[PDB]
């Protein structure tokens, strides 16, 4: 479980001018990741605009994440479908494909109940061998998966884990009364993430990861083994971020951030996201340098 | 004239066999219905009508069948909602010369787009068609609040002719209008305040209620236009336990079910993640029915 | 029921540099509200300062008012206490005053249920002859009185109105079914007033009137006449001011509005209340020249 | 040496008779109850003490009281909020050289002051006393929040040594330490929240609970101290029910009733507008009460 625990990054996608797929773009972020402790690396997640790659895409962009990886660090699917019957086609897609698992966000726009969201994880759960990690994000979906349906999905035997973005740090232990002691509780919200790896979580799947690689790797590792004051001075460099990234809806600041630090050629993204303002871009630029890195 | 863009249209259910494929014979039940019903038209493959589970592919088909069952006797809107700006694209371009009137859009969901990104979406999409495009703000279910600045911006382009607004929030109306010309077109899409959304100058409901009482909803949209809001709200208190208990559970988990109380559908079967209706919503639902005098 | 319709002034408390009240500029709003229309005036309401007022000052100040308005102008005493005893007691001080009715807020601070609600009002209502008008406005005491609560005061004879501070429009026939005919709605949020009007609503208690007096009477006149694109004319012409006015916490930007229009020679405020910003000046005043007042 | 700014702090109710005055035999009964239980400091016509509904004499006259009959053996902390900073100050002097060892003042209320103004009336107050001040946050009551960098700003004055942050905000633990020196005091006044804000650094919790698990409360704060949290975590659940429950209804009803239940005060009597507990409330209370083992 080292491959689901510590500094996992939500990977943008790279892409050119035209918003094609930038496979050299993609190969050095991952030698970035691969060089930086990173954990693992969730593929074609909200970070990595899922919500505007086909059916397709999705899957071609997974498994070139793998080629480049060759082995070097884990990759984790994005597959995440307000409609059960697409979720599990998604998940059978990467059947015997090489990634350790998939993270998958509760259905988007329709609000379905908690029992609705208790069959739609199971039904994908039966539909593969692969590890699940589920992924609660109110904000963007409409829908709270709350801690109880989290506990009743839990008992099933590949559904493993939980990436919990409220920020509702409450919930930490709350879930853990309802779980086994060796469910993996994530953080998805980097401003507190820190605050939940103290409280007993056990990493966090990172927007700032992404610019931040070897810093998110440390304070996680620094977490893990008590010395949070440490890792709270790691935070406080990096709070700016962690805050700024979020200036305008992710991904658009953190891909202008890969694009000044060099790491992807053009900050290019699908419509509806939009090119990042002058005013975010400062915002942005100001964040990268309070944190040492430009 | 606008006829077929305001007054009572209907958020269609998607009628399901028991294996939730789209059944058609209860689909000609509920045309039907509506034409006999007074209904200014139908949206086919909106949120009611269950679009998130539906593929790109039945998109069309469902829309298809849903023209071909009408036959020209009420008009037929398309939901044609994504949030990829190059799909809703995609799905607008499928009814282009189809016999359509018009498409029913929703702001993306889950990527939380800013007010450009919106209105880049919709320029987008309106210059990709001929066909008439109604703006759907429900932020309660996107992530995303479109603002009535961004609507008056949209609004500006020939095609986009409407807005279904379903935040229940009544100060949006004249907020709109003042920014907008007054052929722009103004839908409630929040049932428990769209009699209140017509007195403040809206021109219409998209309403879920309309499945199930679609005579009432037509008089009483009839009625607001006329400014005979006293007549209006007595049929507005009467149907107000279904404009509030058709959502006890998601929509259209409870109006499905409605639907087959009153004989209109054959079964009330949905697609995952949706449910059907537990025993304390099924009780709920029954005797709003009952209150409305449809049961 | 004239004097409990249309445009009631929300009056602030003039006060001198040191915070003593300022007779000679509550003369001046006094005869601005004679002159221009208003059908009321709300006397240490809360855009009177009540908070910072003692239970002697809120009597002192409205028996000047109601000297000062020499039967010219209706005057109404803000009479709200979270305690059902003290509200009791500061209603008495007014018994056989000249008034005309009360305005009475939920108790603040401390939640009340709904029937604690019904038991404060009632208690309040039995211990005098004056008319008393409701007021609901939870974004400020943590406590929201529903339609089902206003229902069942509303049966109580010398309960007699409501100042709804919601904004939320749906309450206005959620109410009316609930009422009698005769039972008064009035807003208590300038911005959304013309739409409650619009709706069915009997008027506003307004702060904007404290600076566009005979704007918002006329506006309510056009109104109550069914005349709402002239209204709305009016109302468009205010907005920035209905808005602005609140740019920083009621009362701070309408004390510097009326100081600036020459209706009180200070923008004194009591603590915690605070002058003013510059940010906020240039705000206000450029709304004053919005609505051509300034 | 901080110690009675730390722990467990009781947010002691105010016992009344049947009319609603203040019970002196009760107090005294209460007051033994935590002087017994290791309960580290009282607070006296606090928020949970009917504050609102107590006069400015009566502040004056329960606090002393209190005082009376702690007689050395308990620190006494006296509710000192106003929304008026001249009656703050007024309340706050009242208790110069009177025993107290500090103030709890709450944000004002109602009035809604800027963050500016927040500074200016707790600066205004803490230099009209020598006694420590521990600030109060608790937005859902106040409608006015108190951010950490006014914390931060508030906390350079000398006798300005803690804050009692209600929000249940988990986050506002950092965000308020990287502000303030390393003696500043953090204390939860969420009970539902206040172990996982122990574990985050915070430093006690003035609490609801500890009215009726007075040791049960402390032995979770000391163990939470010495870094105990399974430990402490066992106790946090056995209680979790009161700490929910005891808001079934606005505190201090529930807890009141509660009192009385376990023979702590002789009546649960509180004044309008606060309501004797509902059938209902009762029900649930009186099941947490038994799910923690006290009744
Ligand atoms: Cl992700
Ligand atoms: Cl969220
Ligand atoms: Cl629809
Ligand atoms: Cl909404
Ligand atoms: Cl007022
Ligand atoms: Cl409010
Ligand atoms: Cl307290
Ligand atoms: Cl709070
Ligand atoms: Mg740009
Ligand atoms: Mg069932
Ligand atoms: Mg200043
Ligand atoms: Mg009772």
């Amino acid at each position: 479980n080292a491959m689901f625990t510590g500094s996992i990054v939500a990977l943008v996608t790279p892409m050119d001018e035209k918003g094609n797929v930038s496979r050299s773009c993609l190969k050095k972020l991952i030698d970035y990741h691969v060089a930086n402790g990173t954990s693992a690396i969730v593929s074609v997640g909200t970070t990595g605009e899922s919500a505007t790659l086909s059916h397709d895409e999705h899957g071609d962009v997974v498994m070139m994440t793998l080629e480049l990886a060759d082995g070097r660090i884990p990759v984790i699917a994005g597959t995440g479908a307000n409609a059960t019957a697409e979720a599990i086609s998604l998940t059978q897609r990467f059947n015997d494909s090489g990634i350790v698992g998939c993270l998958t966000v509760t259905p988007y726009y329709n609000r379905p109940t908690q029992e609705g969201l208790f069959q739609h994880f199971k039904a994908i759960a039966e539909h593969t061998d692969l590890p699940q990690i589920l992924y609660n994000v109110p904000s963007r979906t409409g829908c709270d998966m709350l801690p109880e349906t989290v506990g009743r999905l839990a008992e099933i035997k590949n559904i493993i884990a939980i990436k919990e973005a409220t920020g509702n740090l409450t919930r930490v232990h709350q879930i853990k009364e309802l779980v086994s002691d060796d469910f993996i509780l994530l953080s998805g919200d980097d401003a507190s993430a820190l605050d939940f790896m103290q409280l007993g979580g056990h990493g966090v799947i990172s927007v700032t990861a992404n610019v931040a690689a070897r810093e998110m790797a440390d304070m996680c590792k620094l977490a893990a083994e008590g010395q949070f004051a440490e890792a709270r001075a790691i935070n406080q460099r990096l709070m700016p971020l962690h805050n700024k990234l979020f200036v305008e809806p992710n991904p658009i600041p953190v891909k202008w951030a890969c694009k000044a630090l060099g790491l992807v050629a053009t900050d290019t993204l699908r419509l509806p996201m939009t090119p990042i303002t002058d005013h975010g871009r400062d915002i942005v630029k100001a964040a990268l340098q309070h944190a040492g890195l430009l």
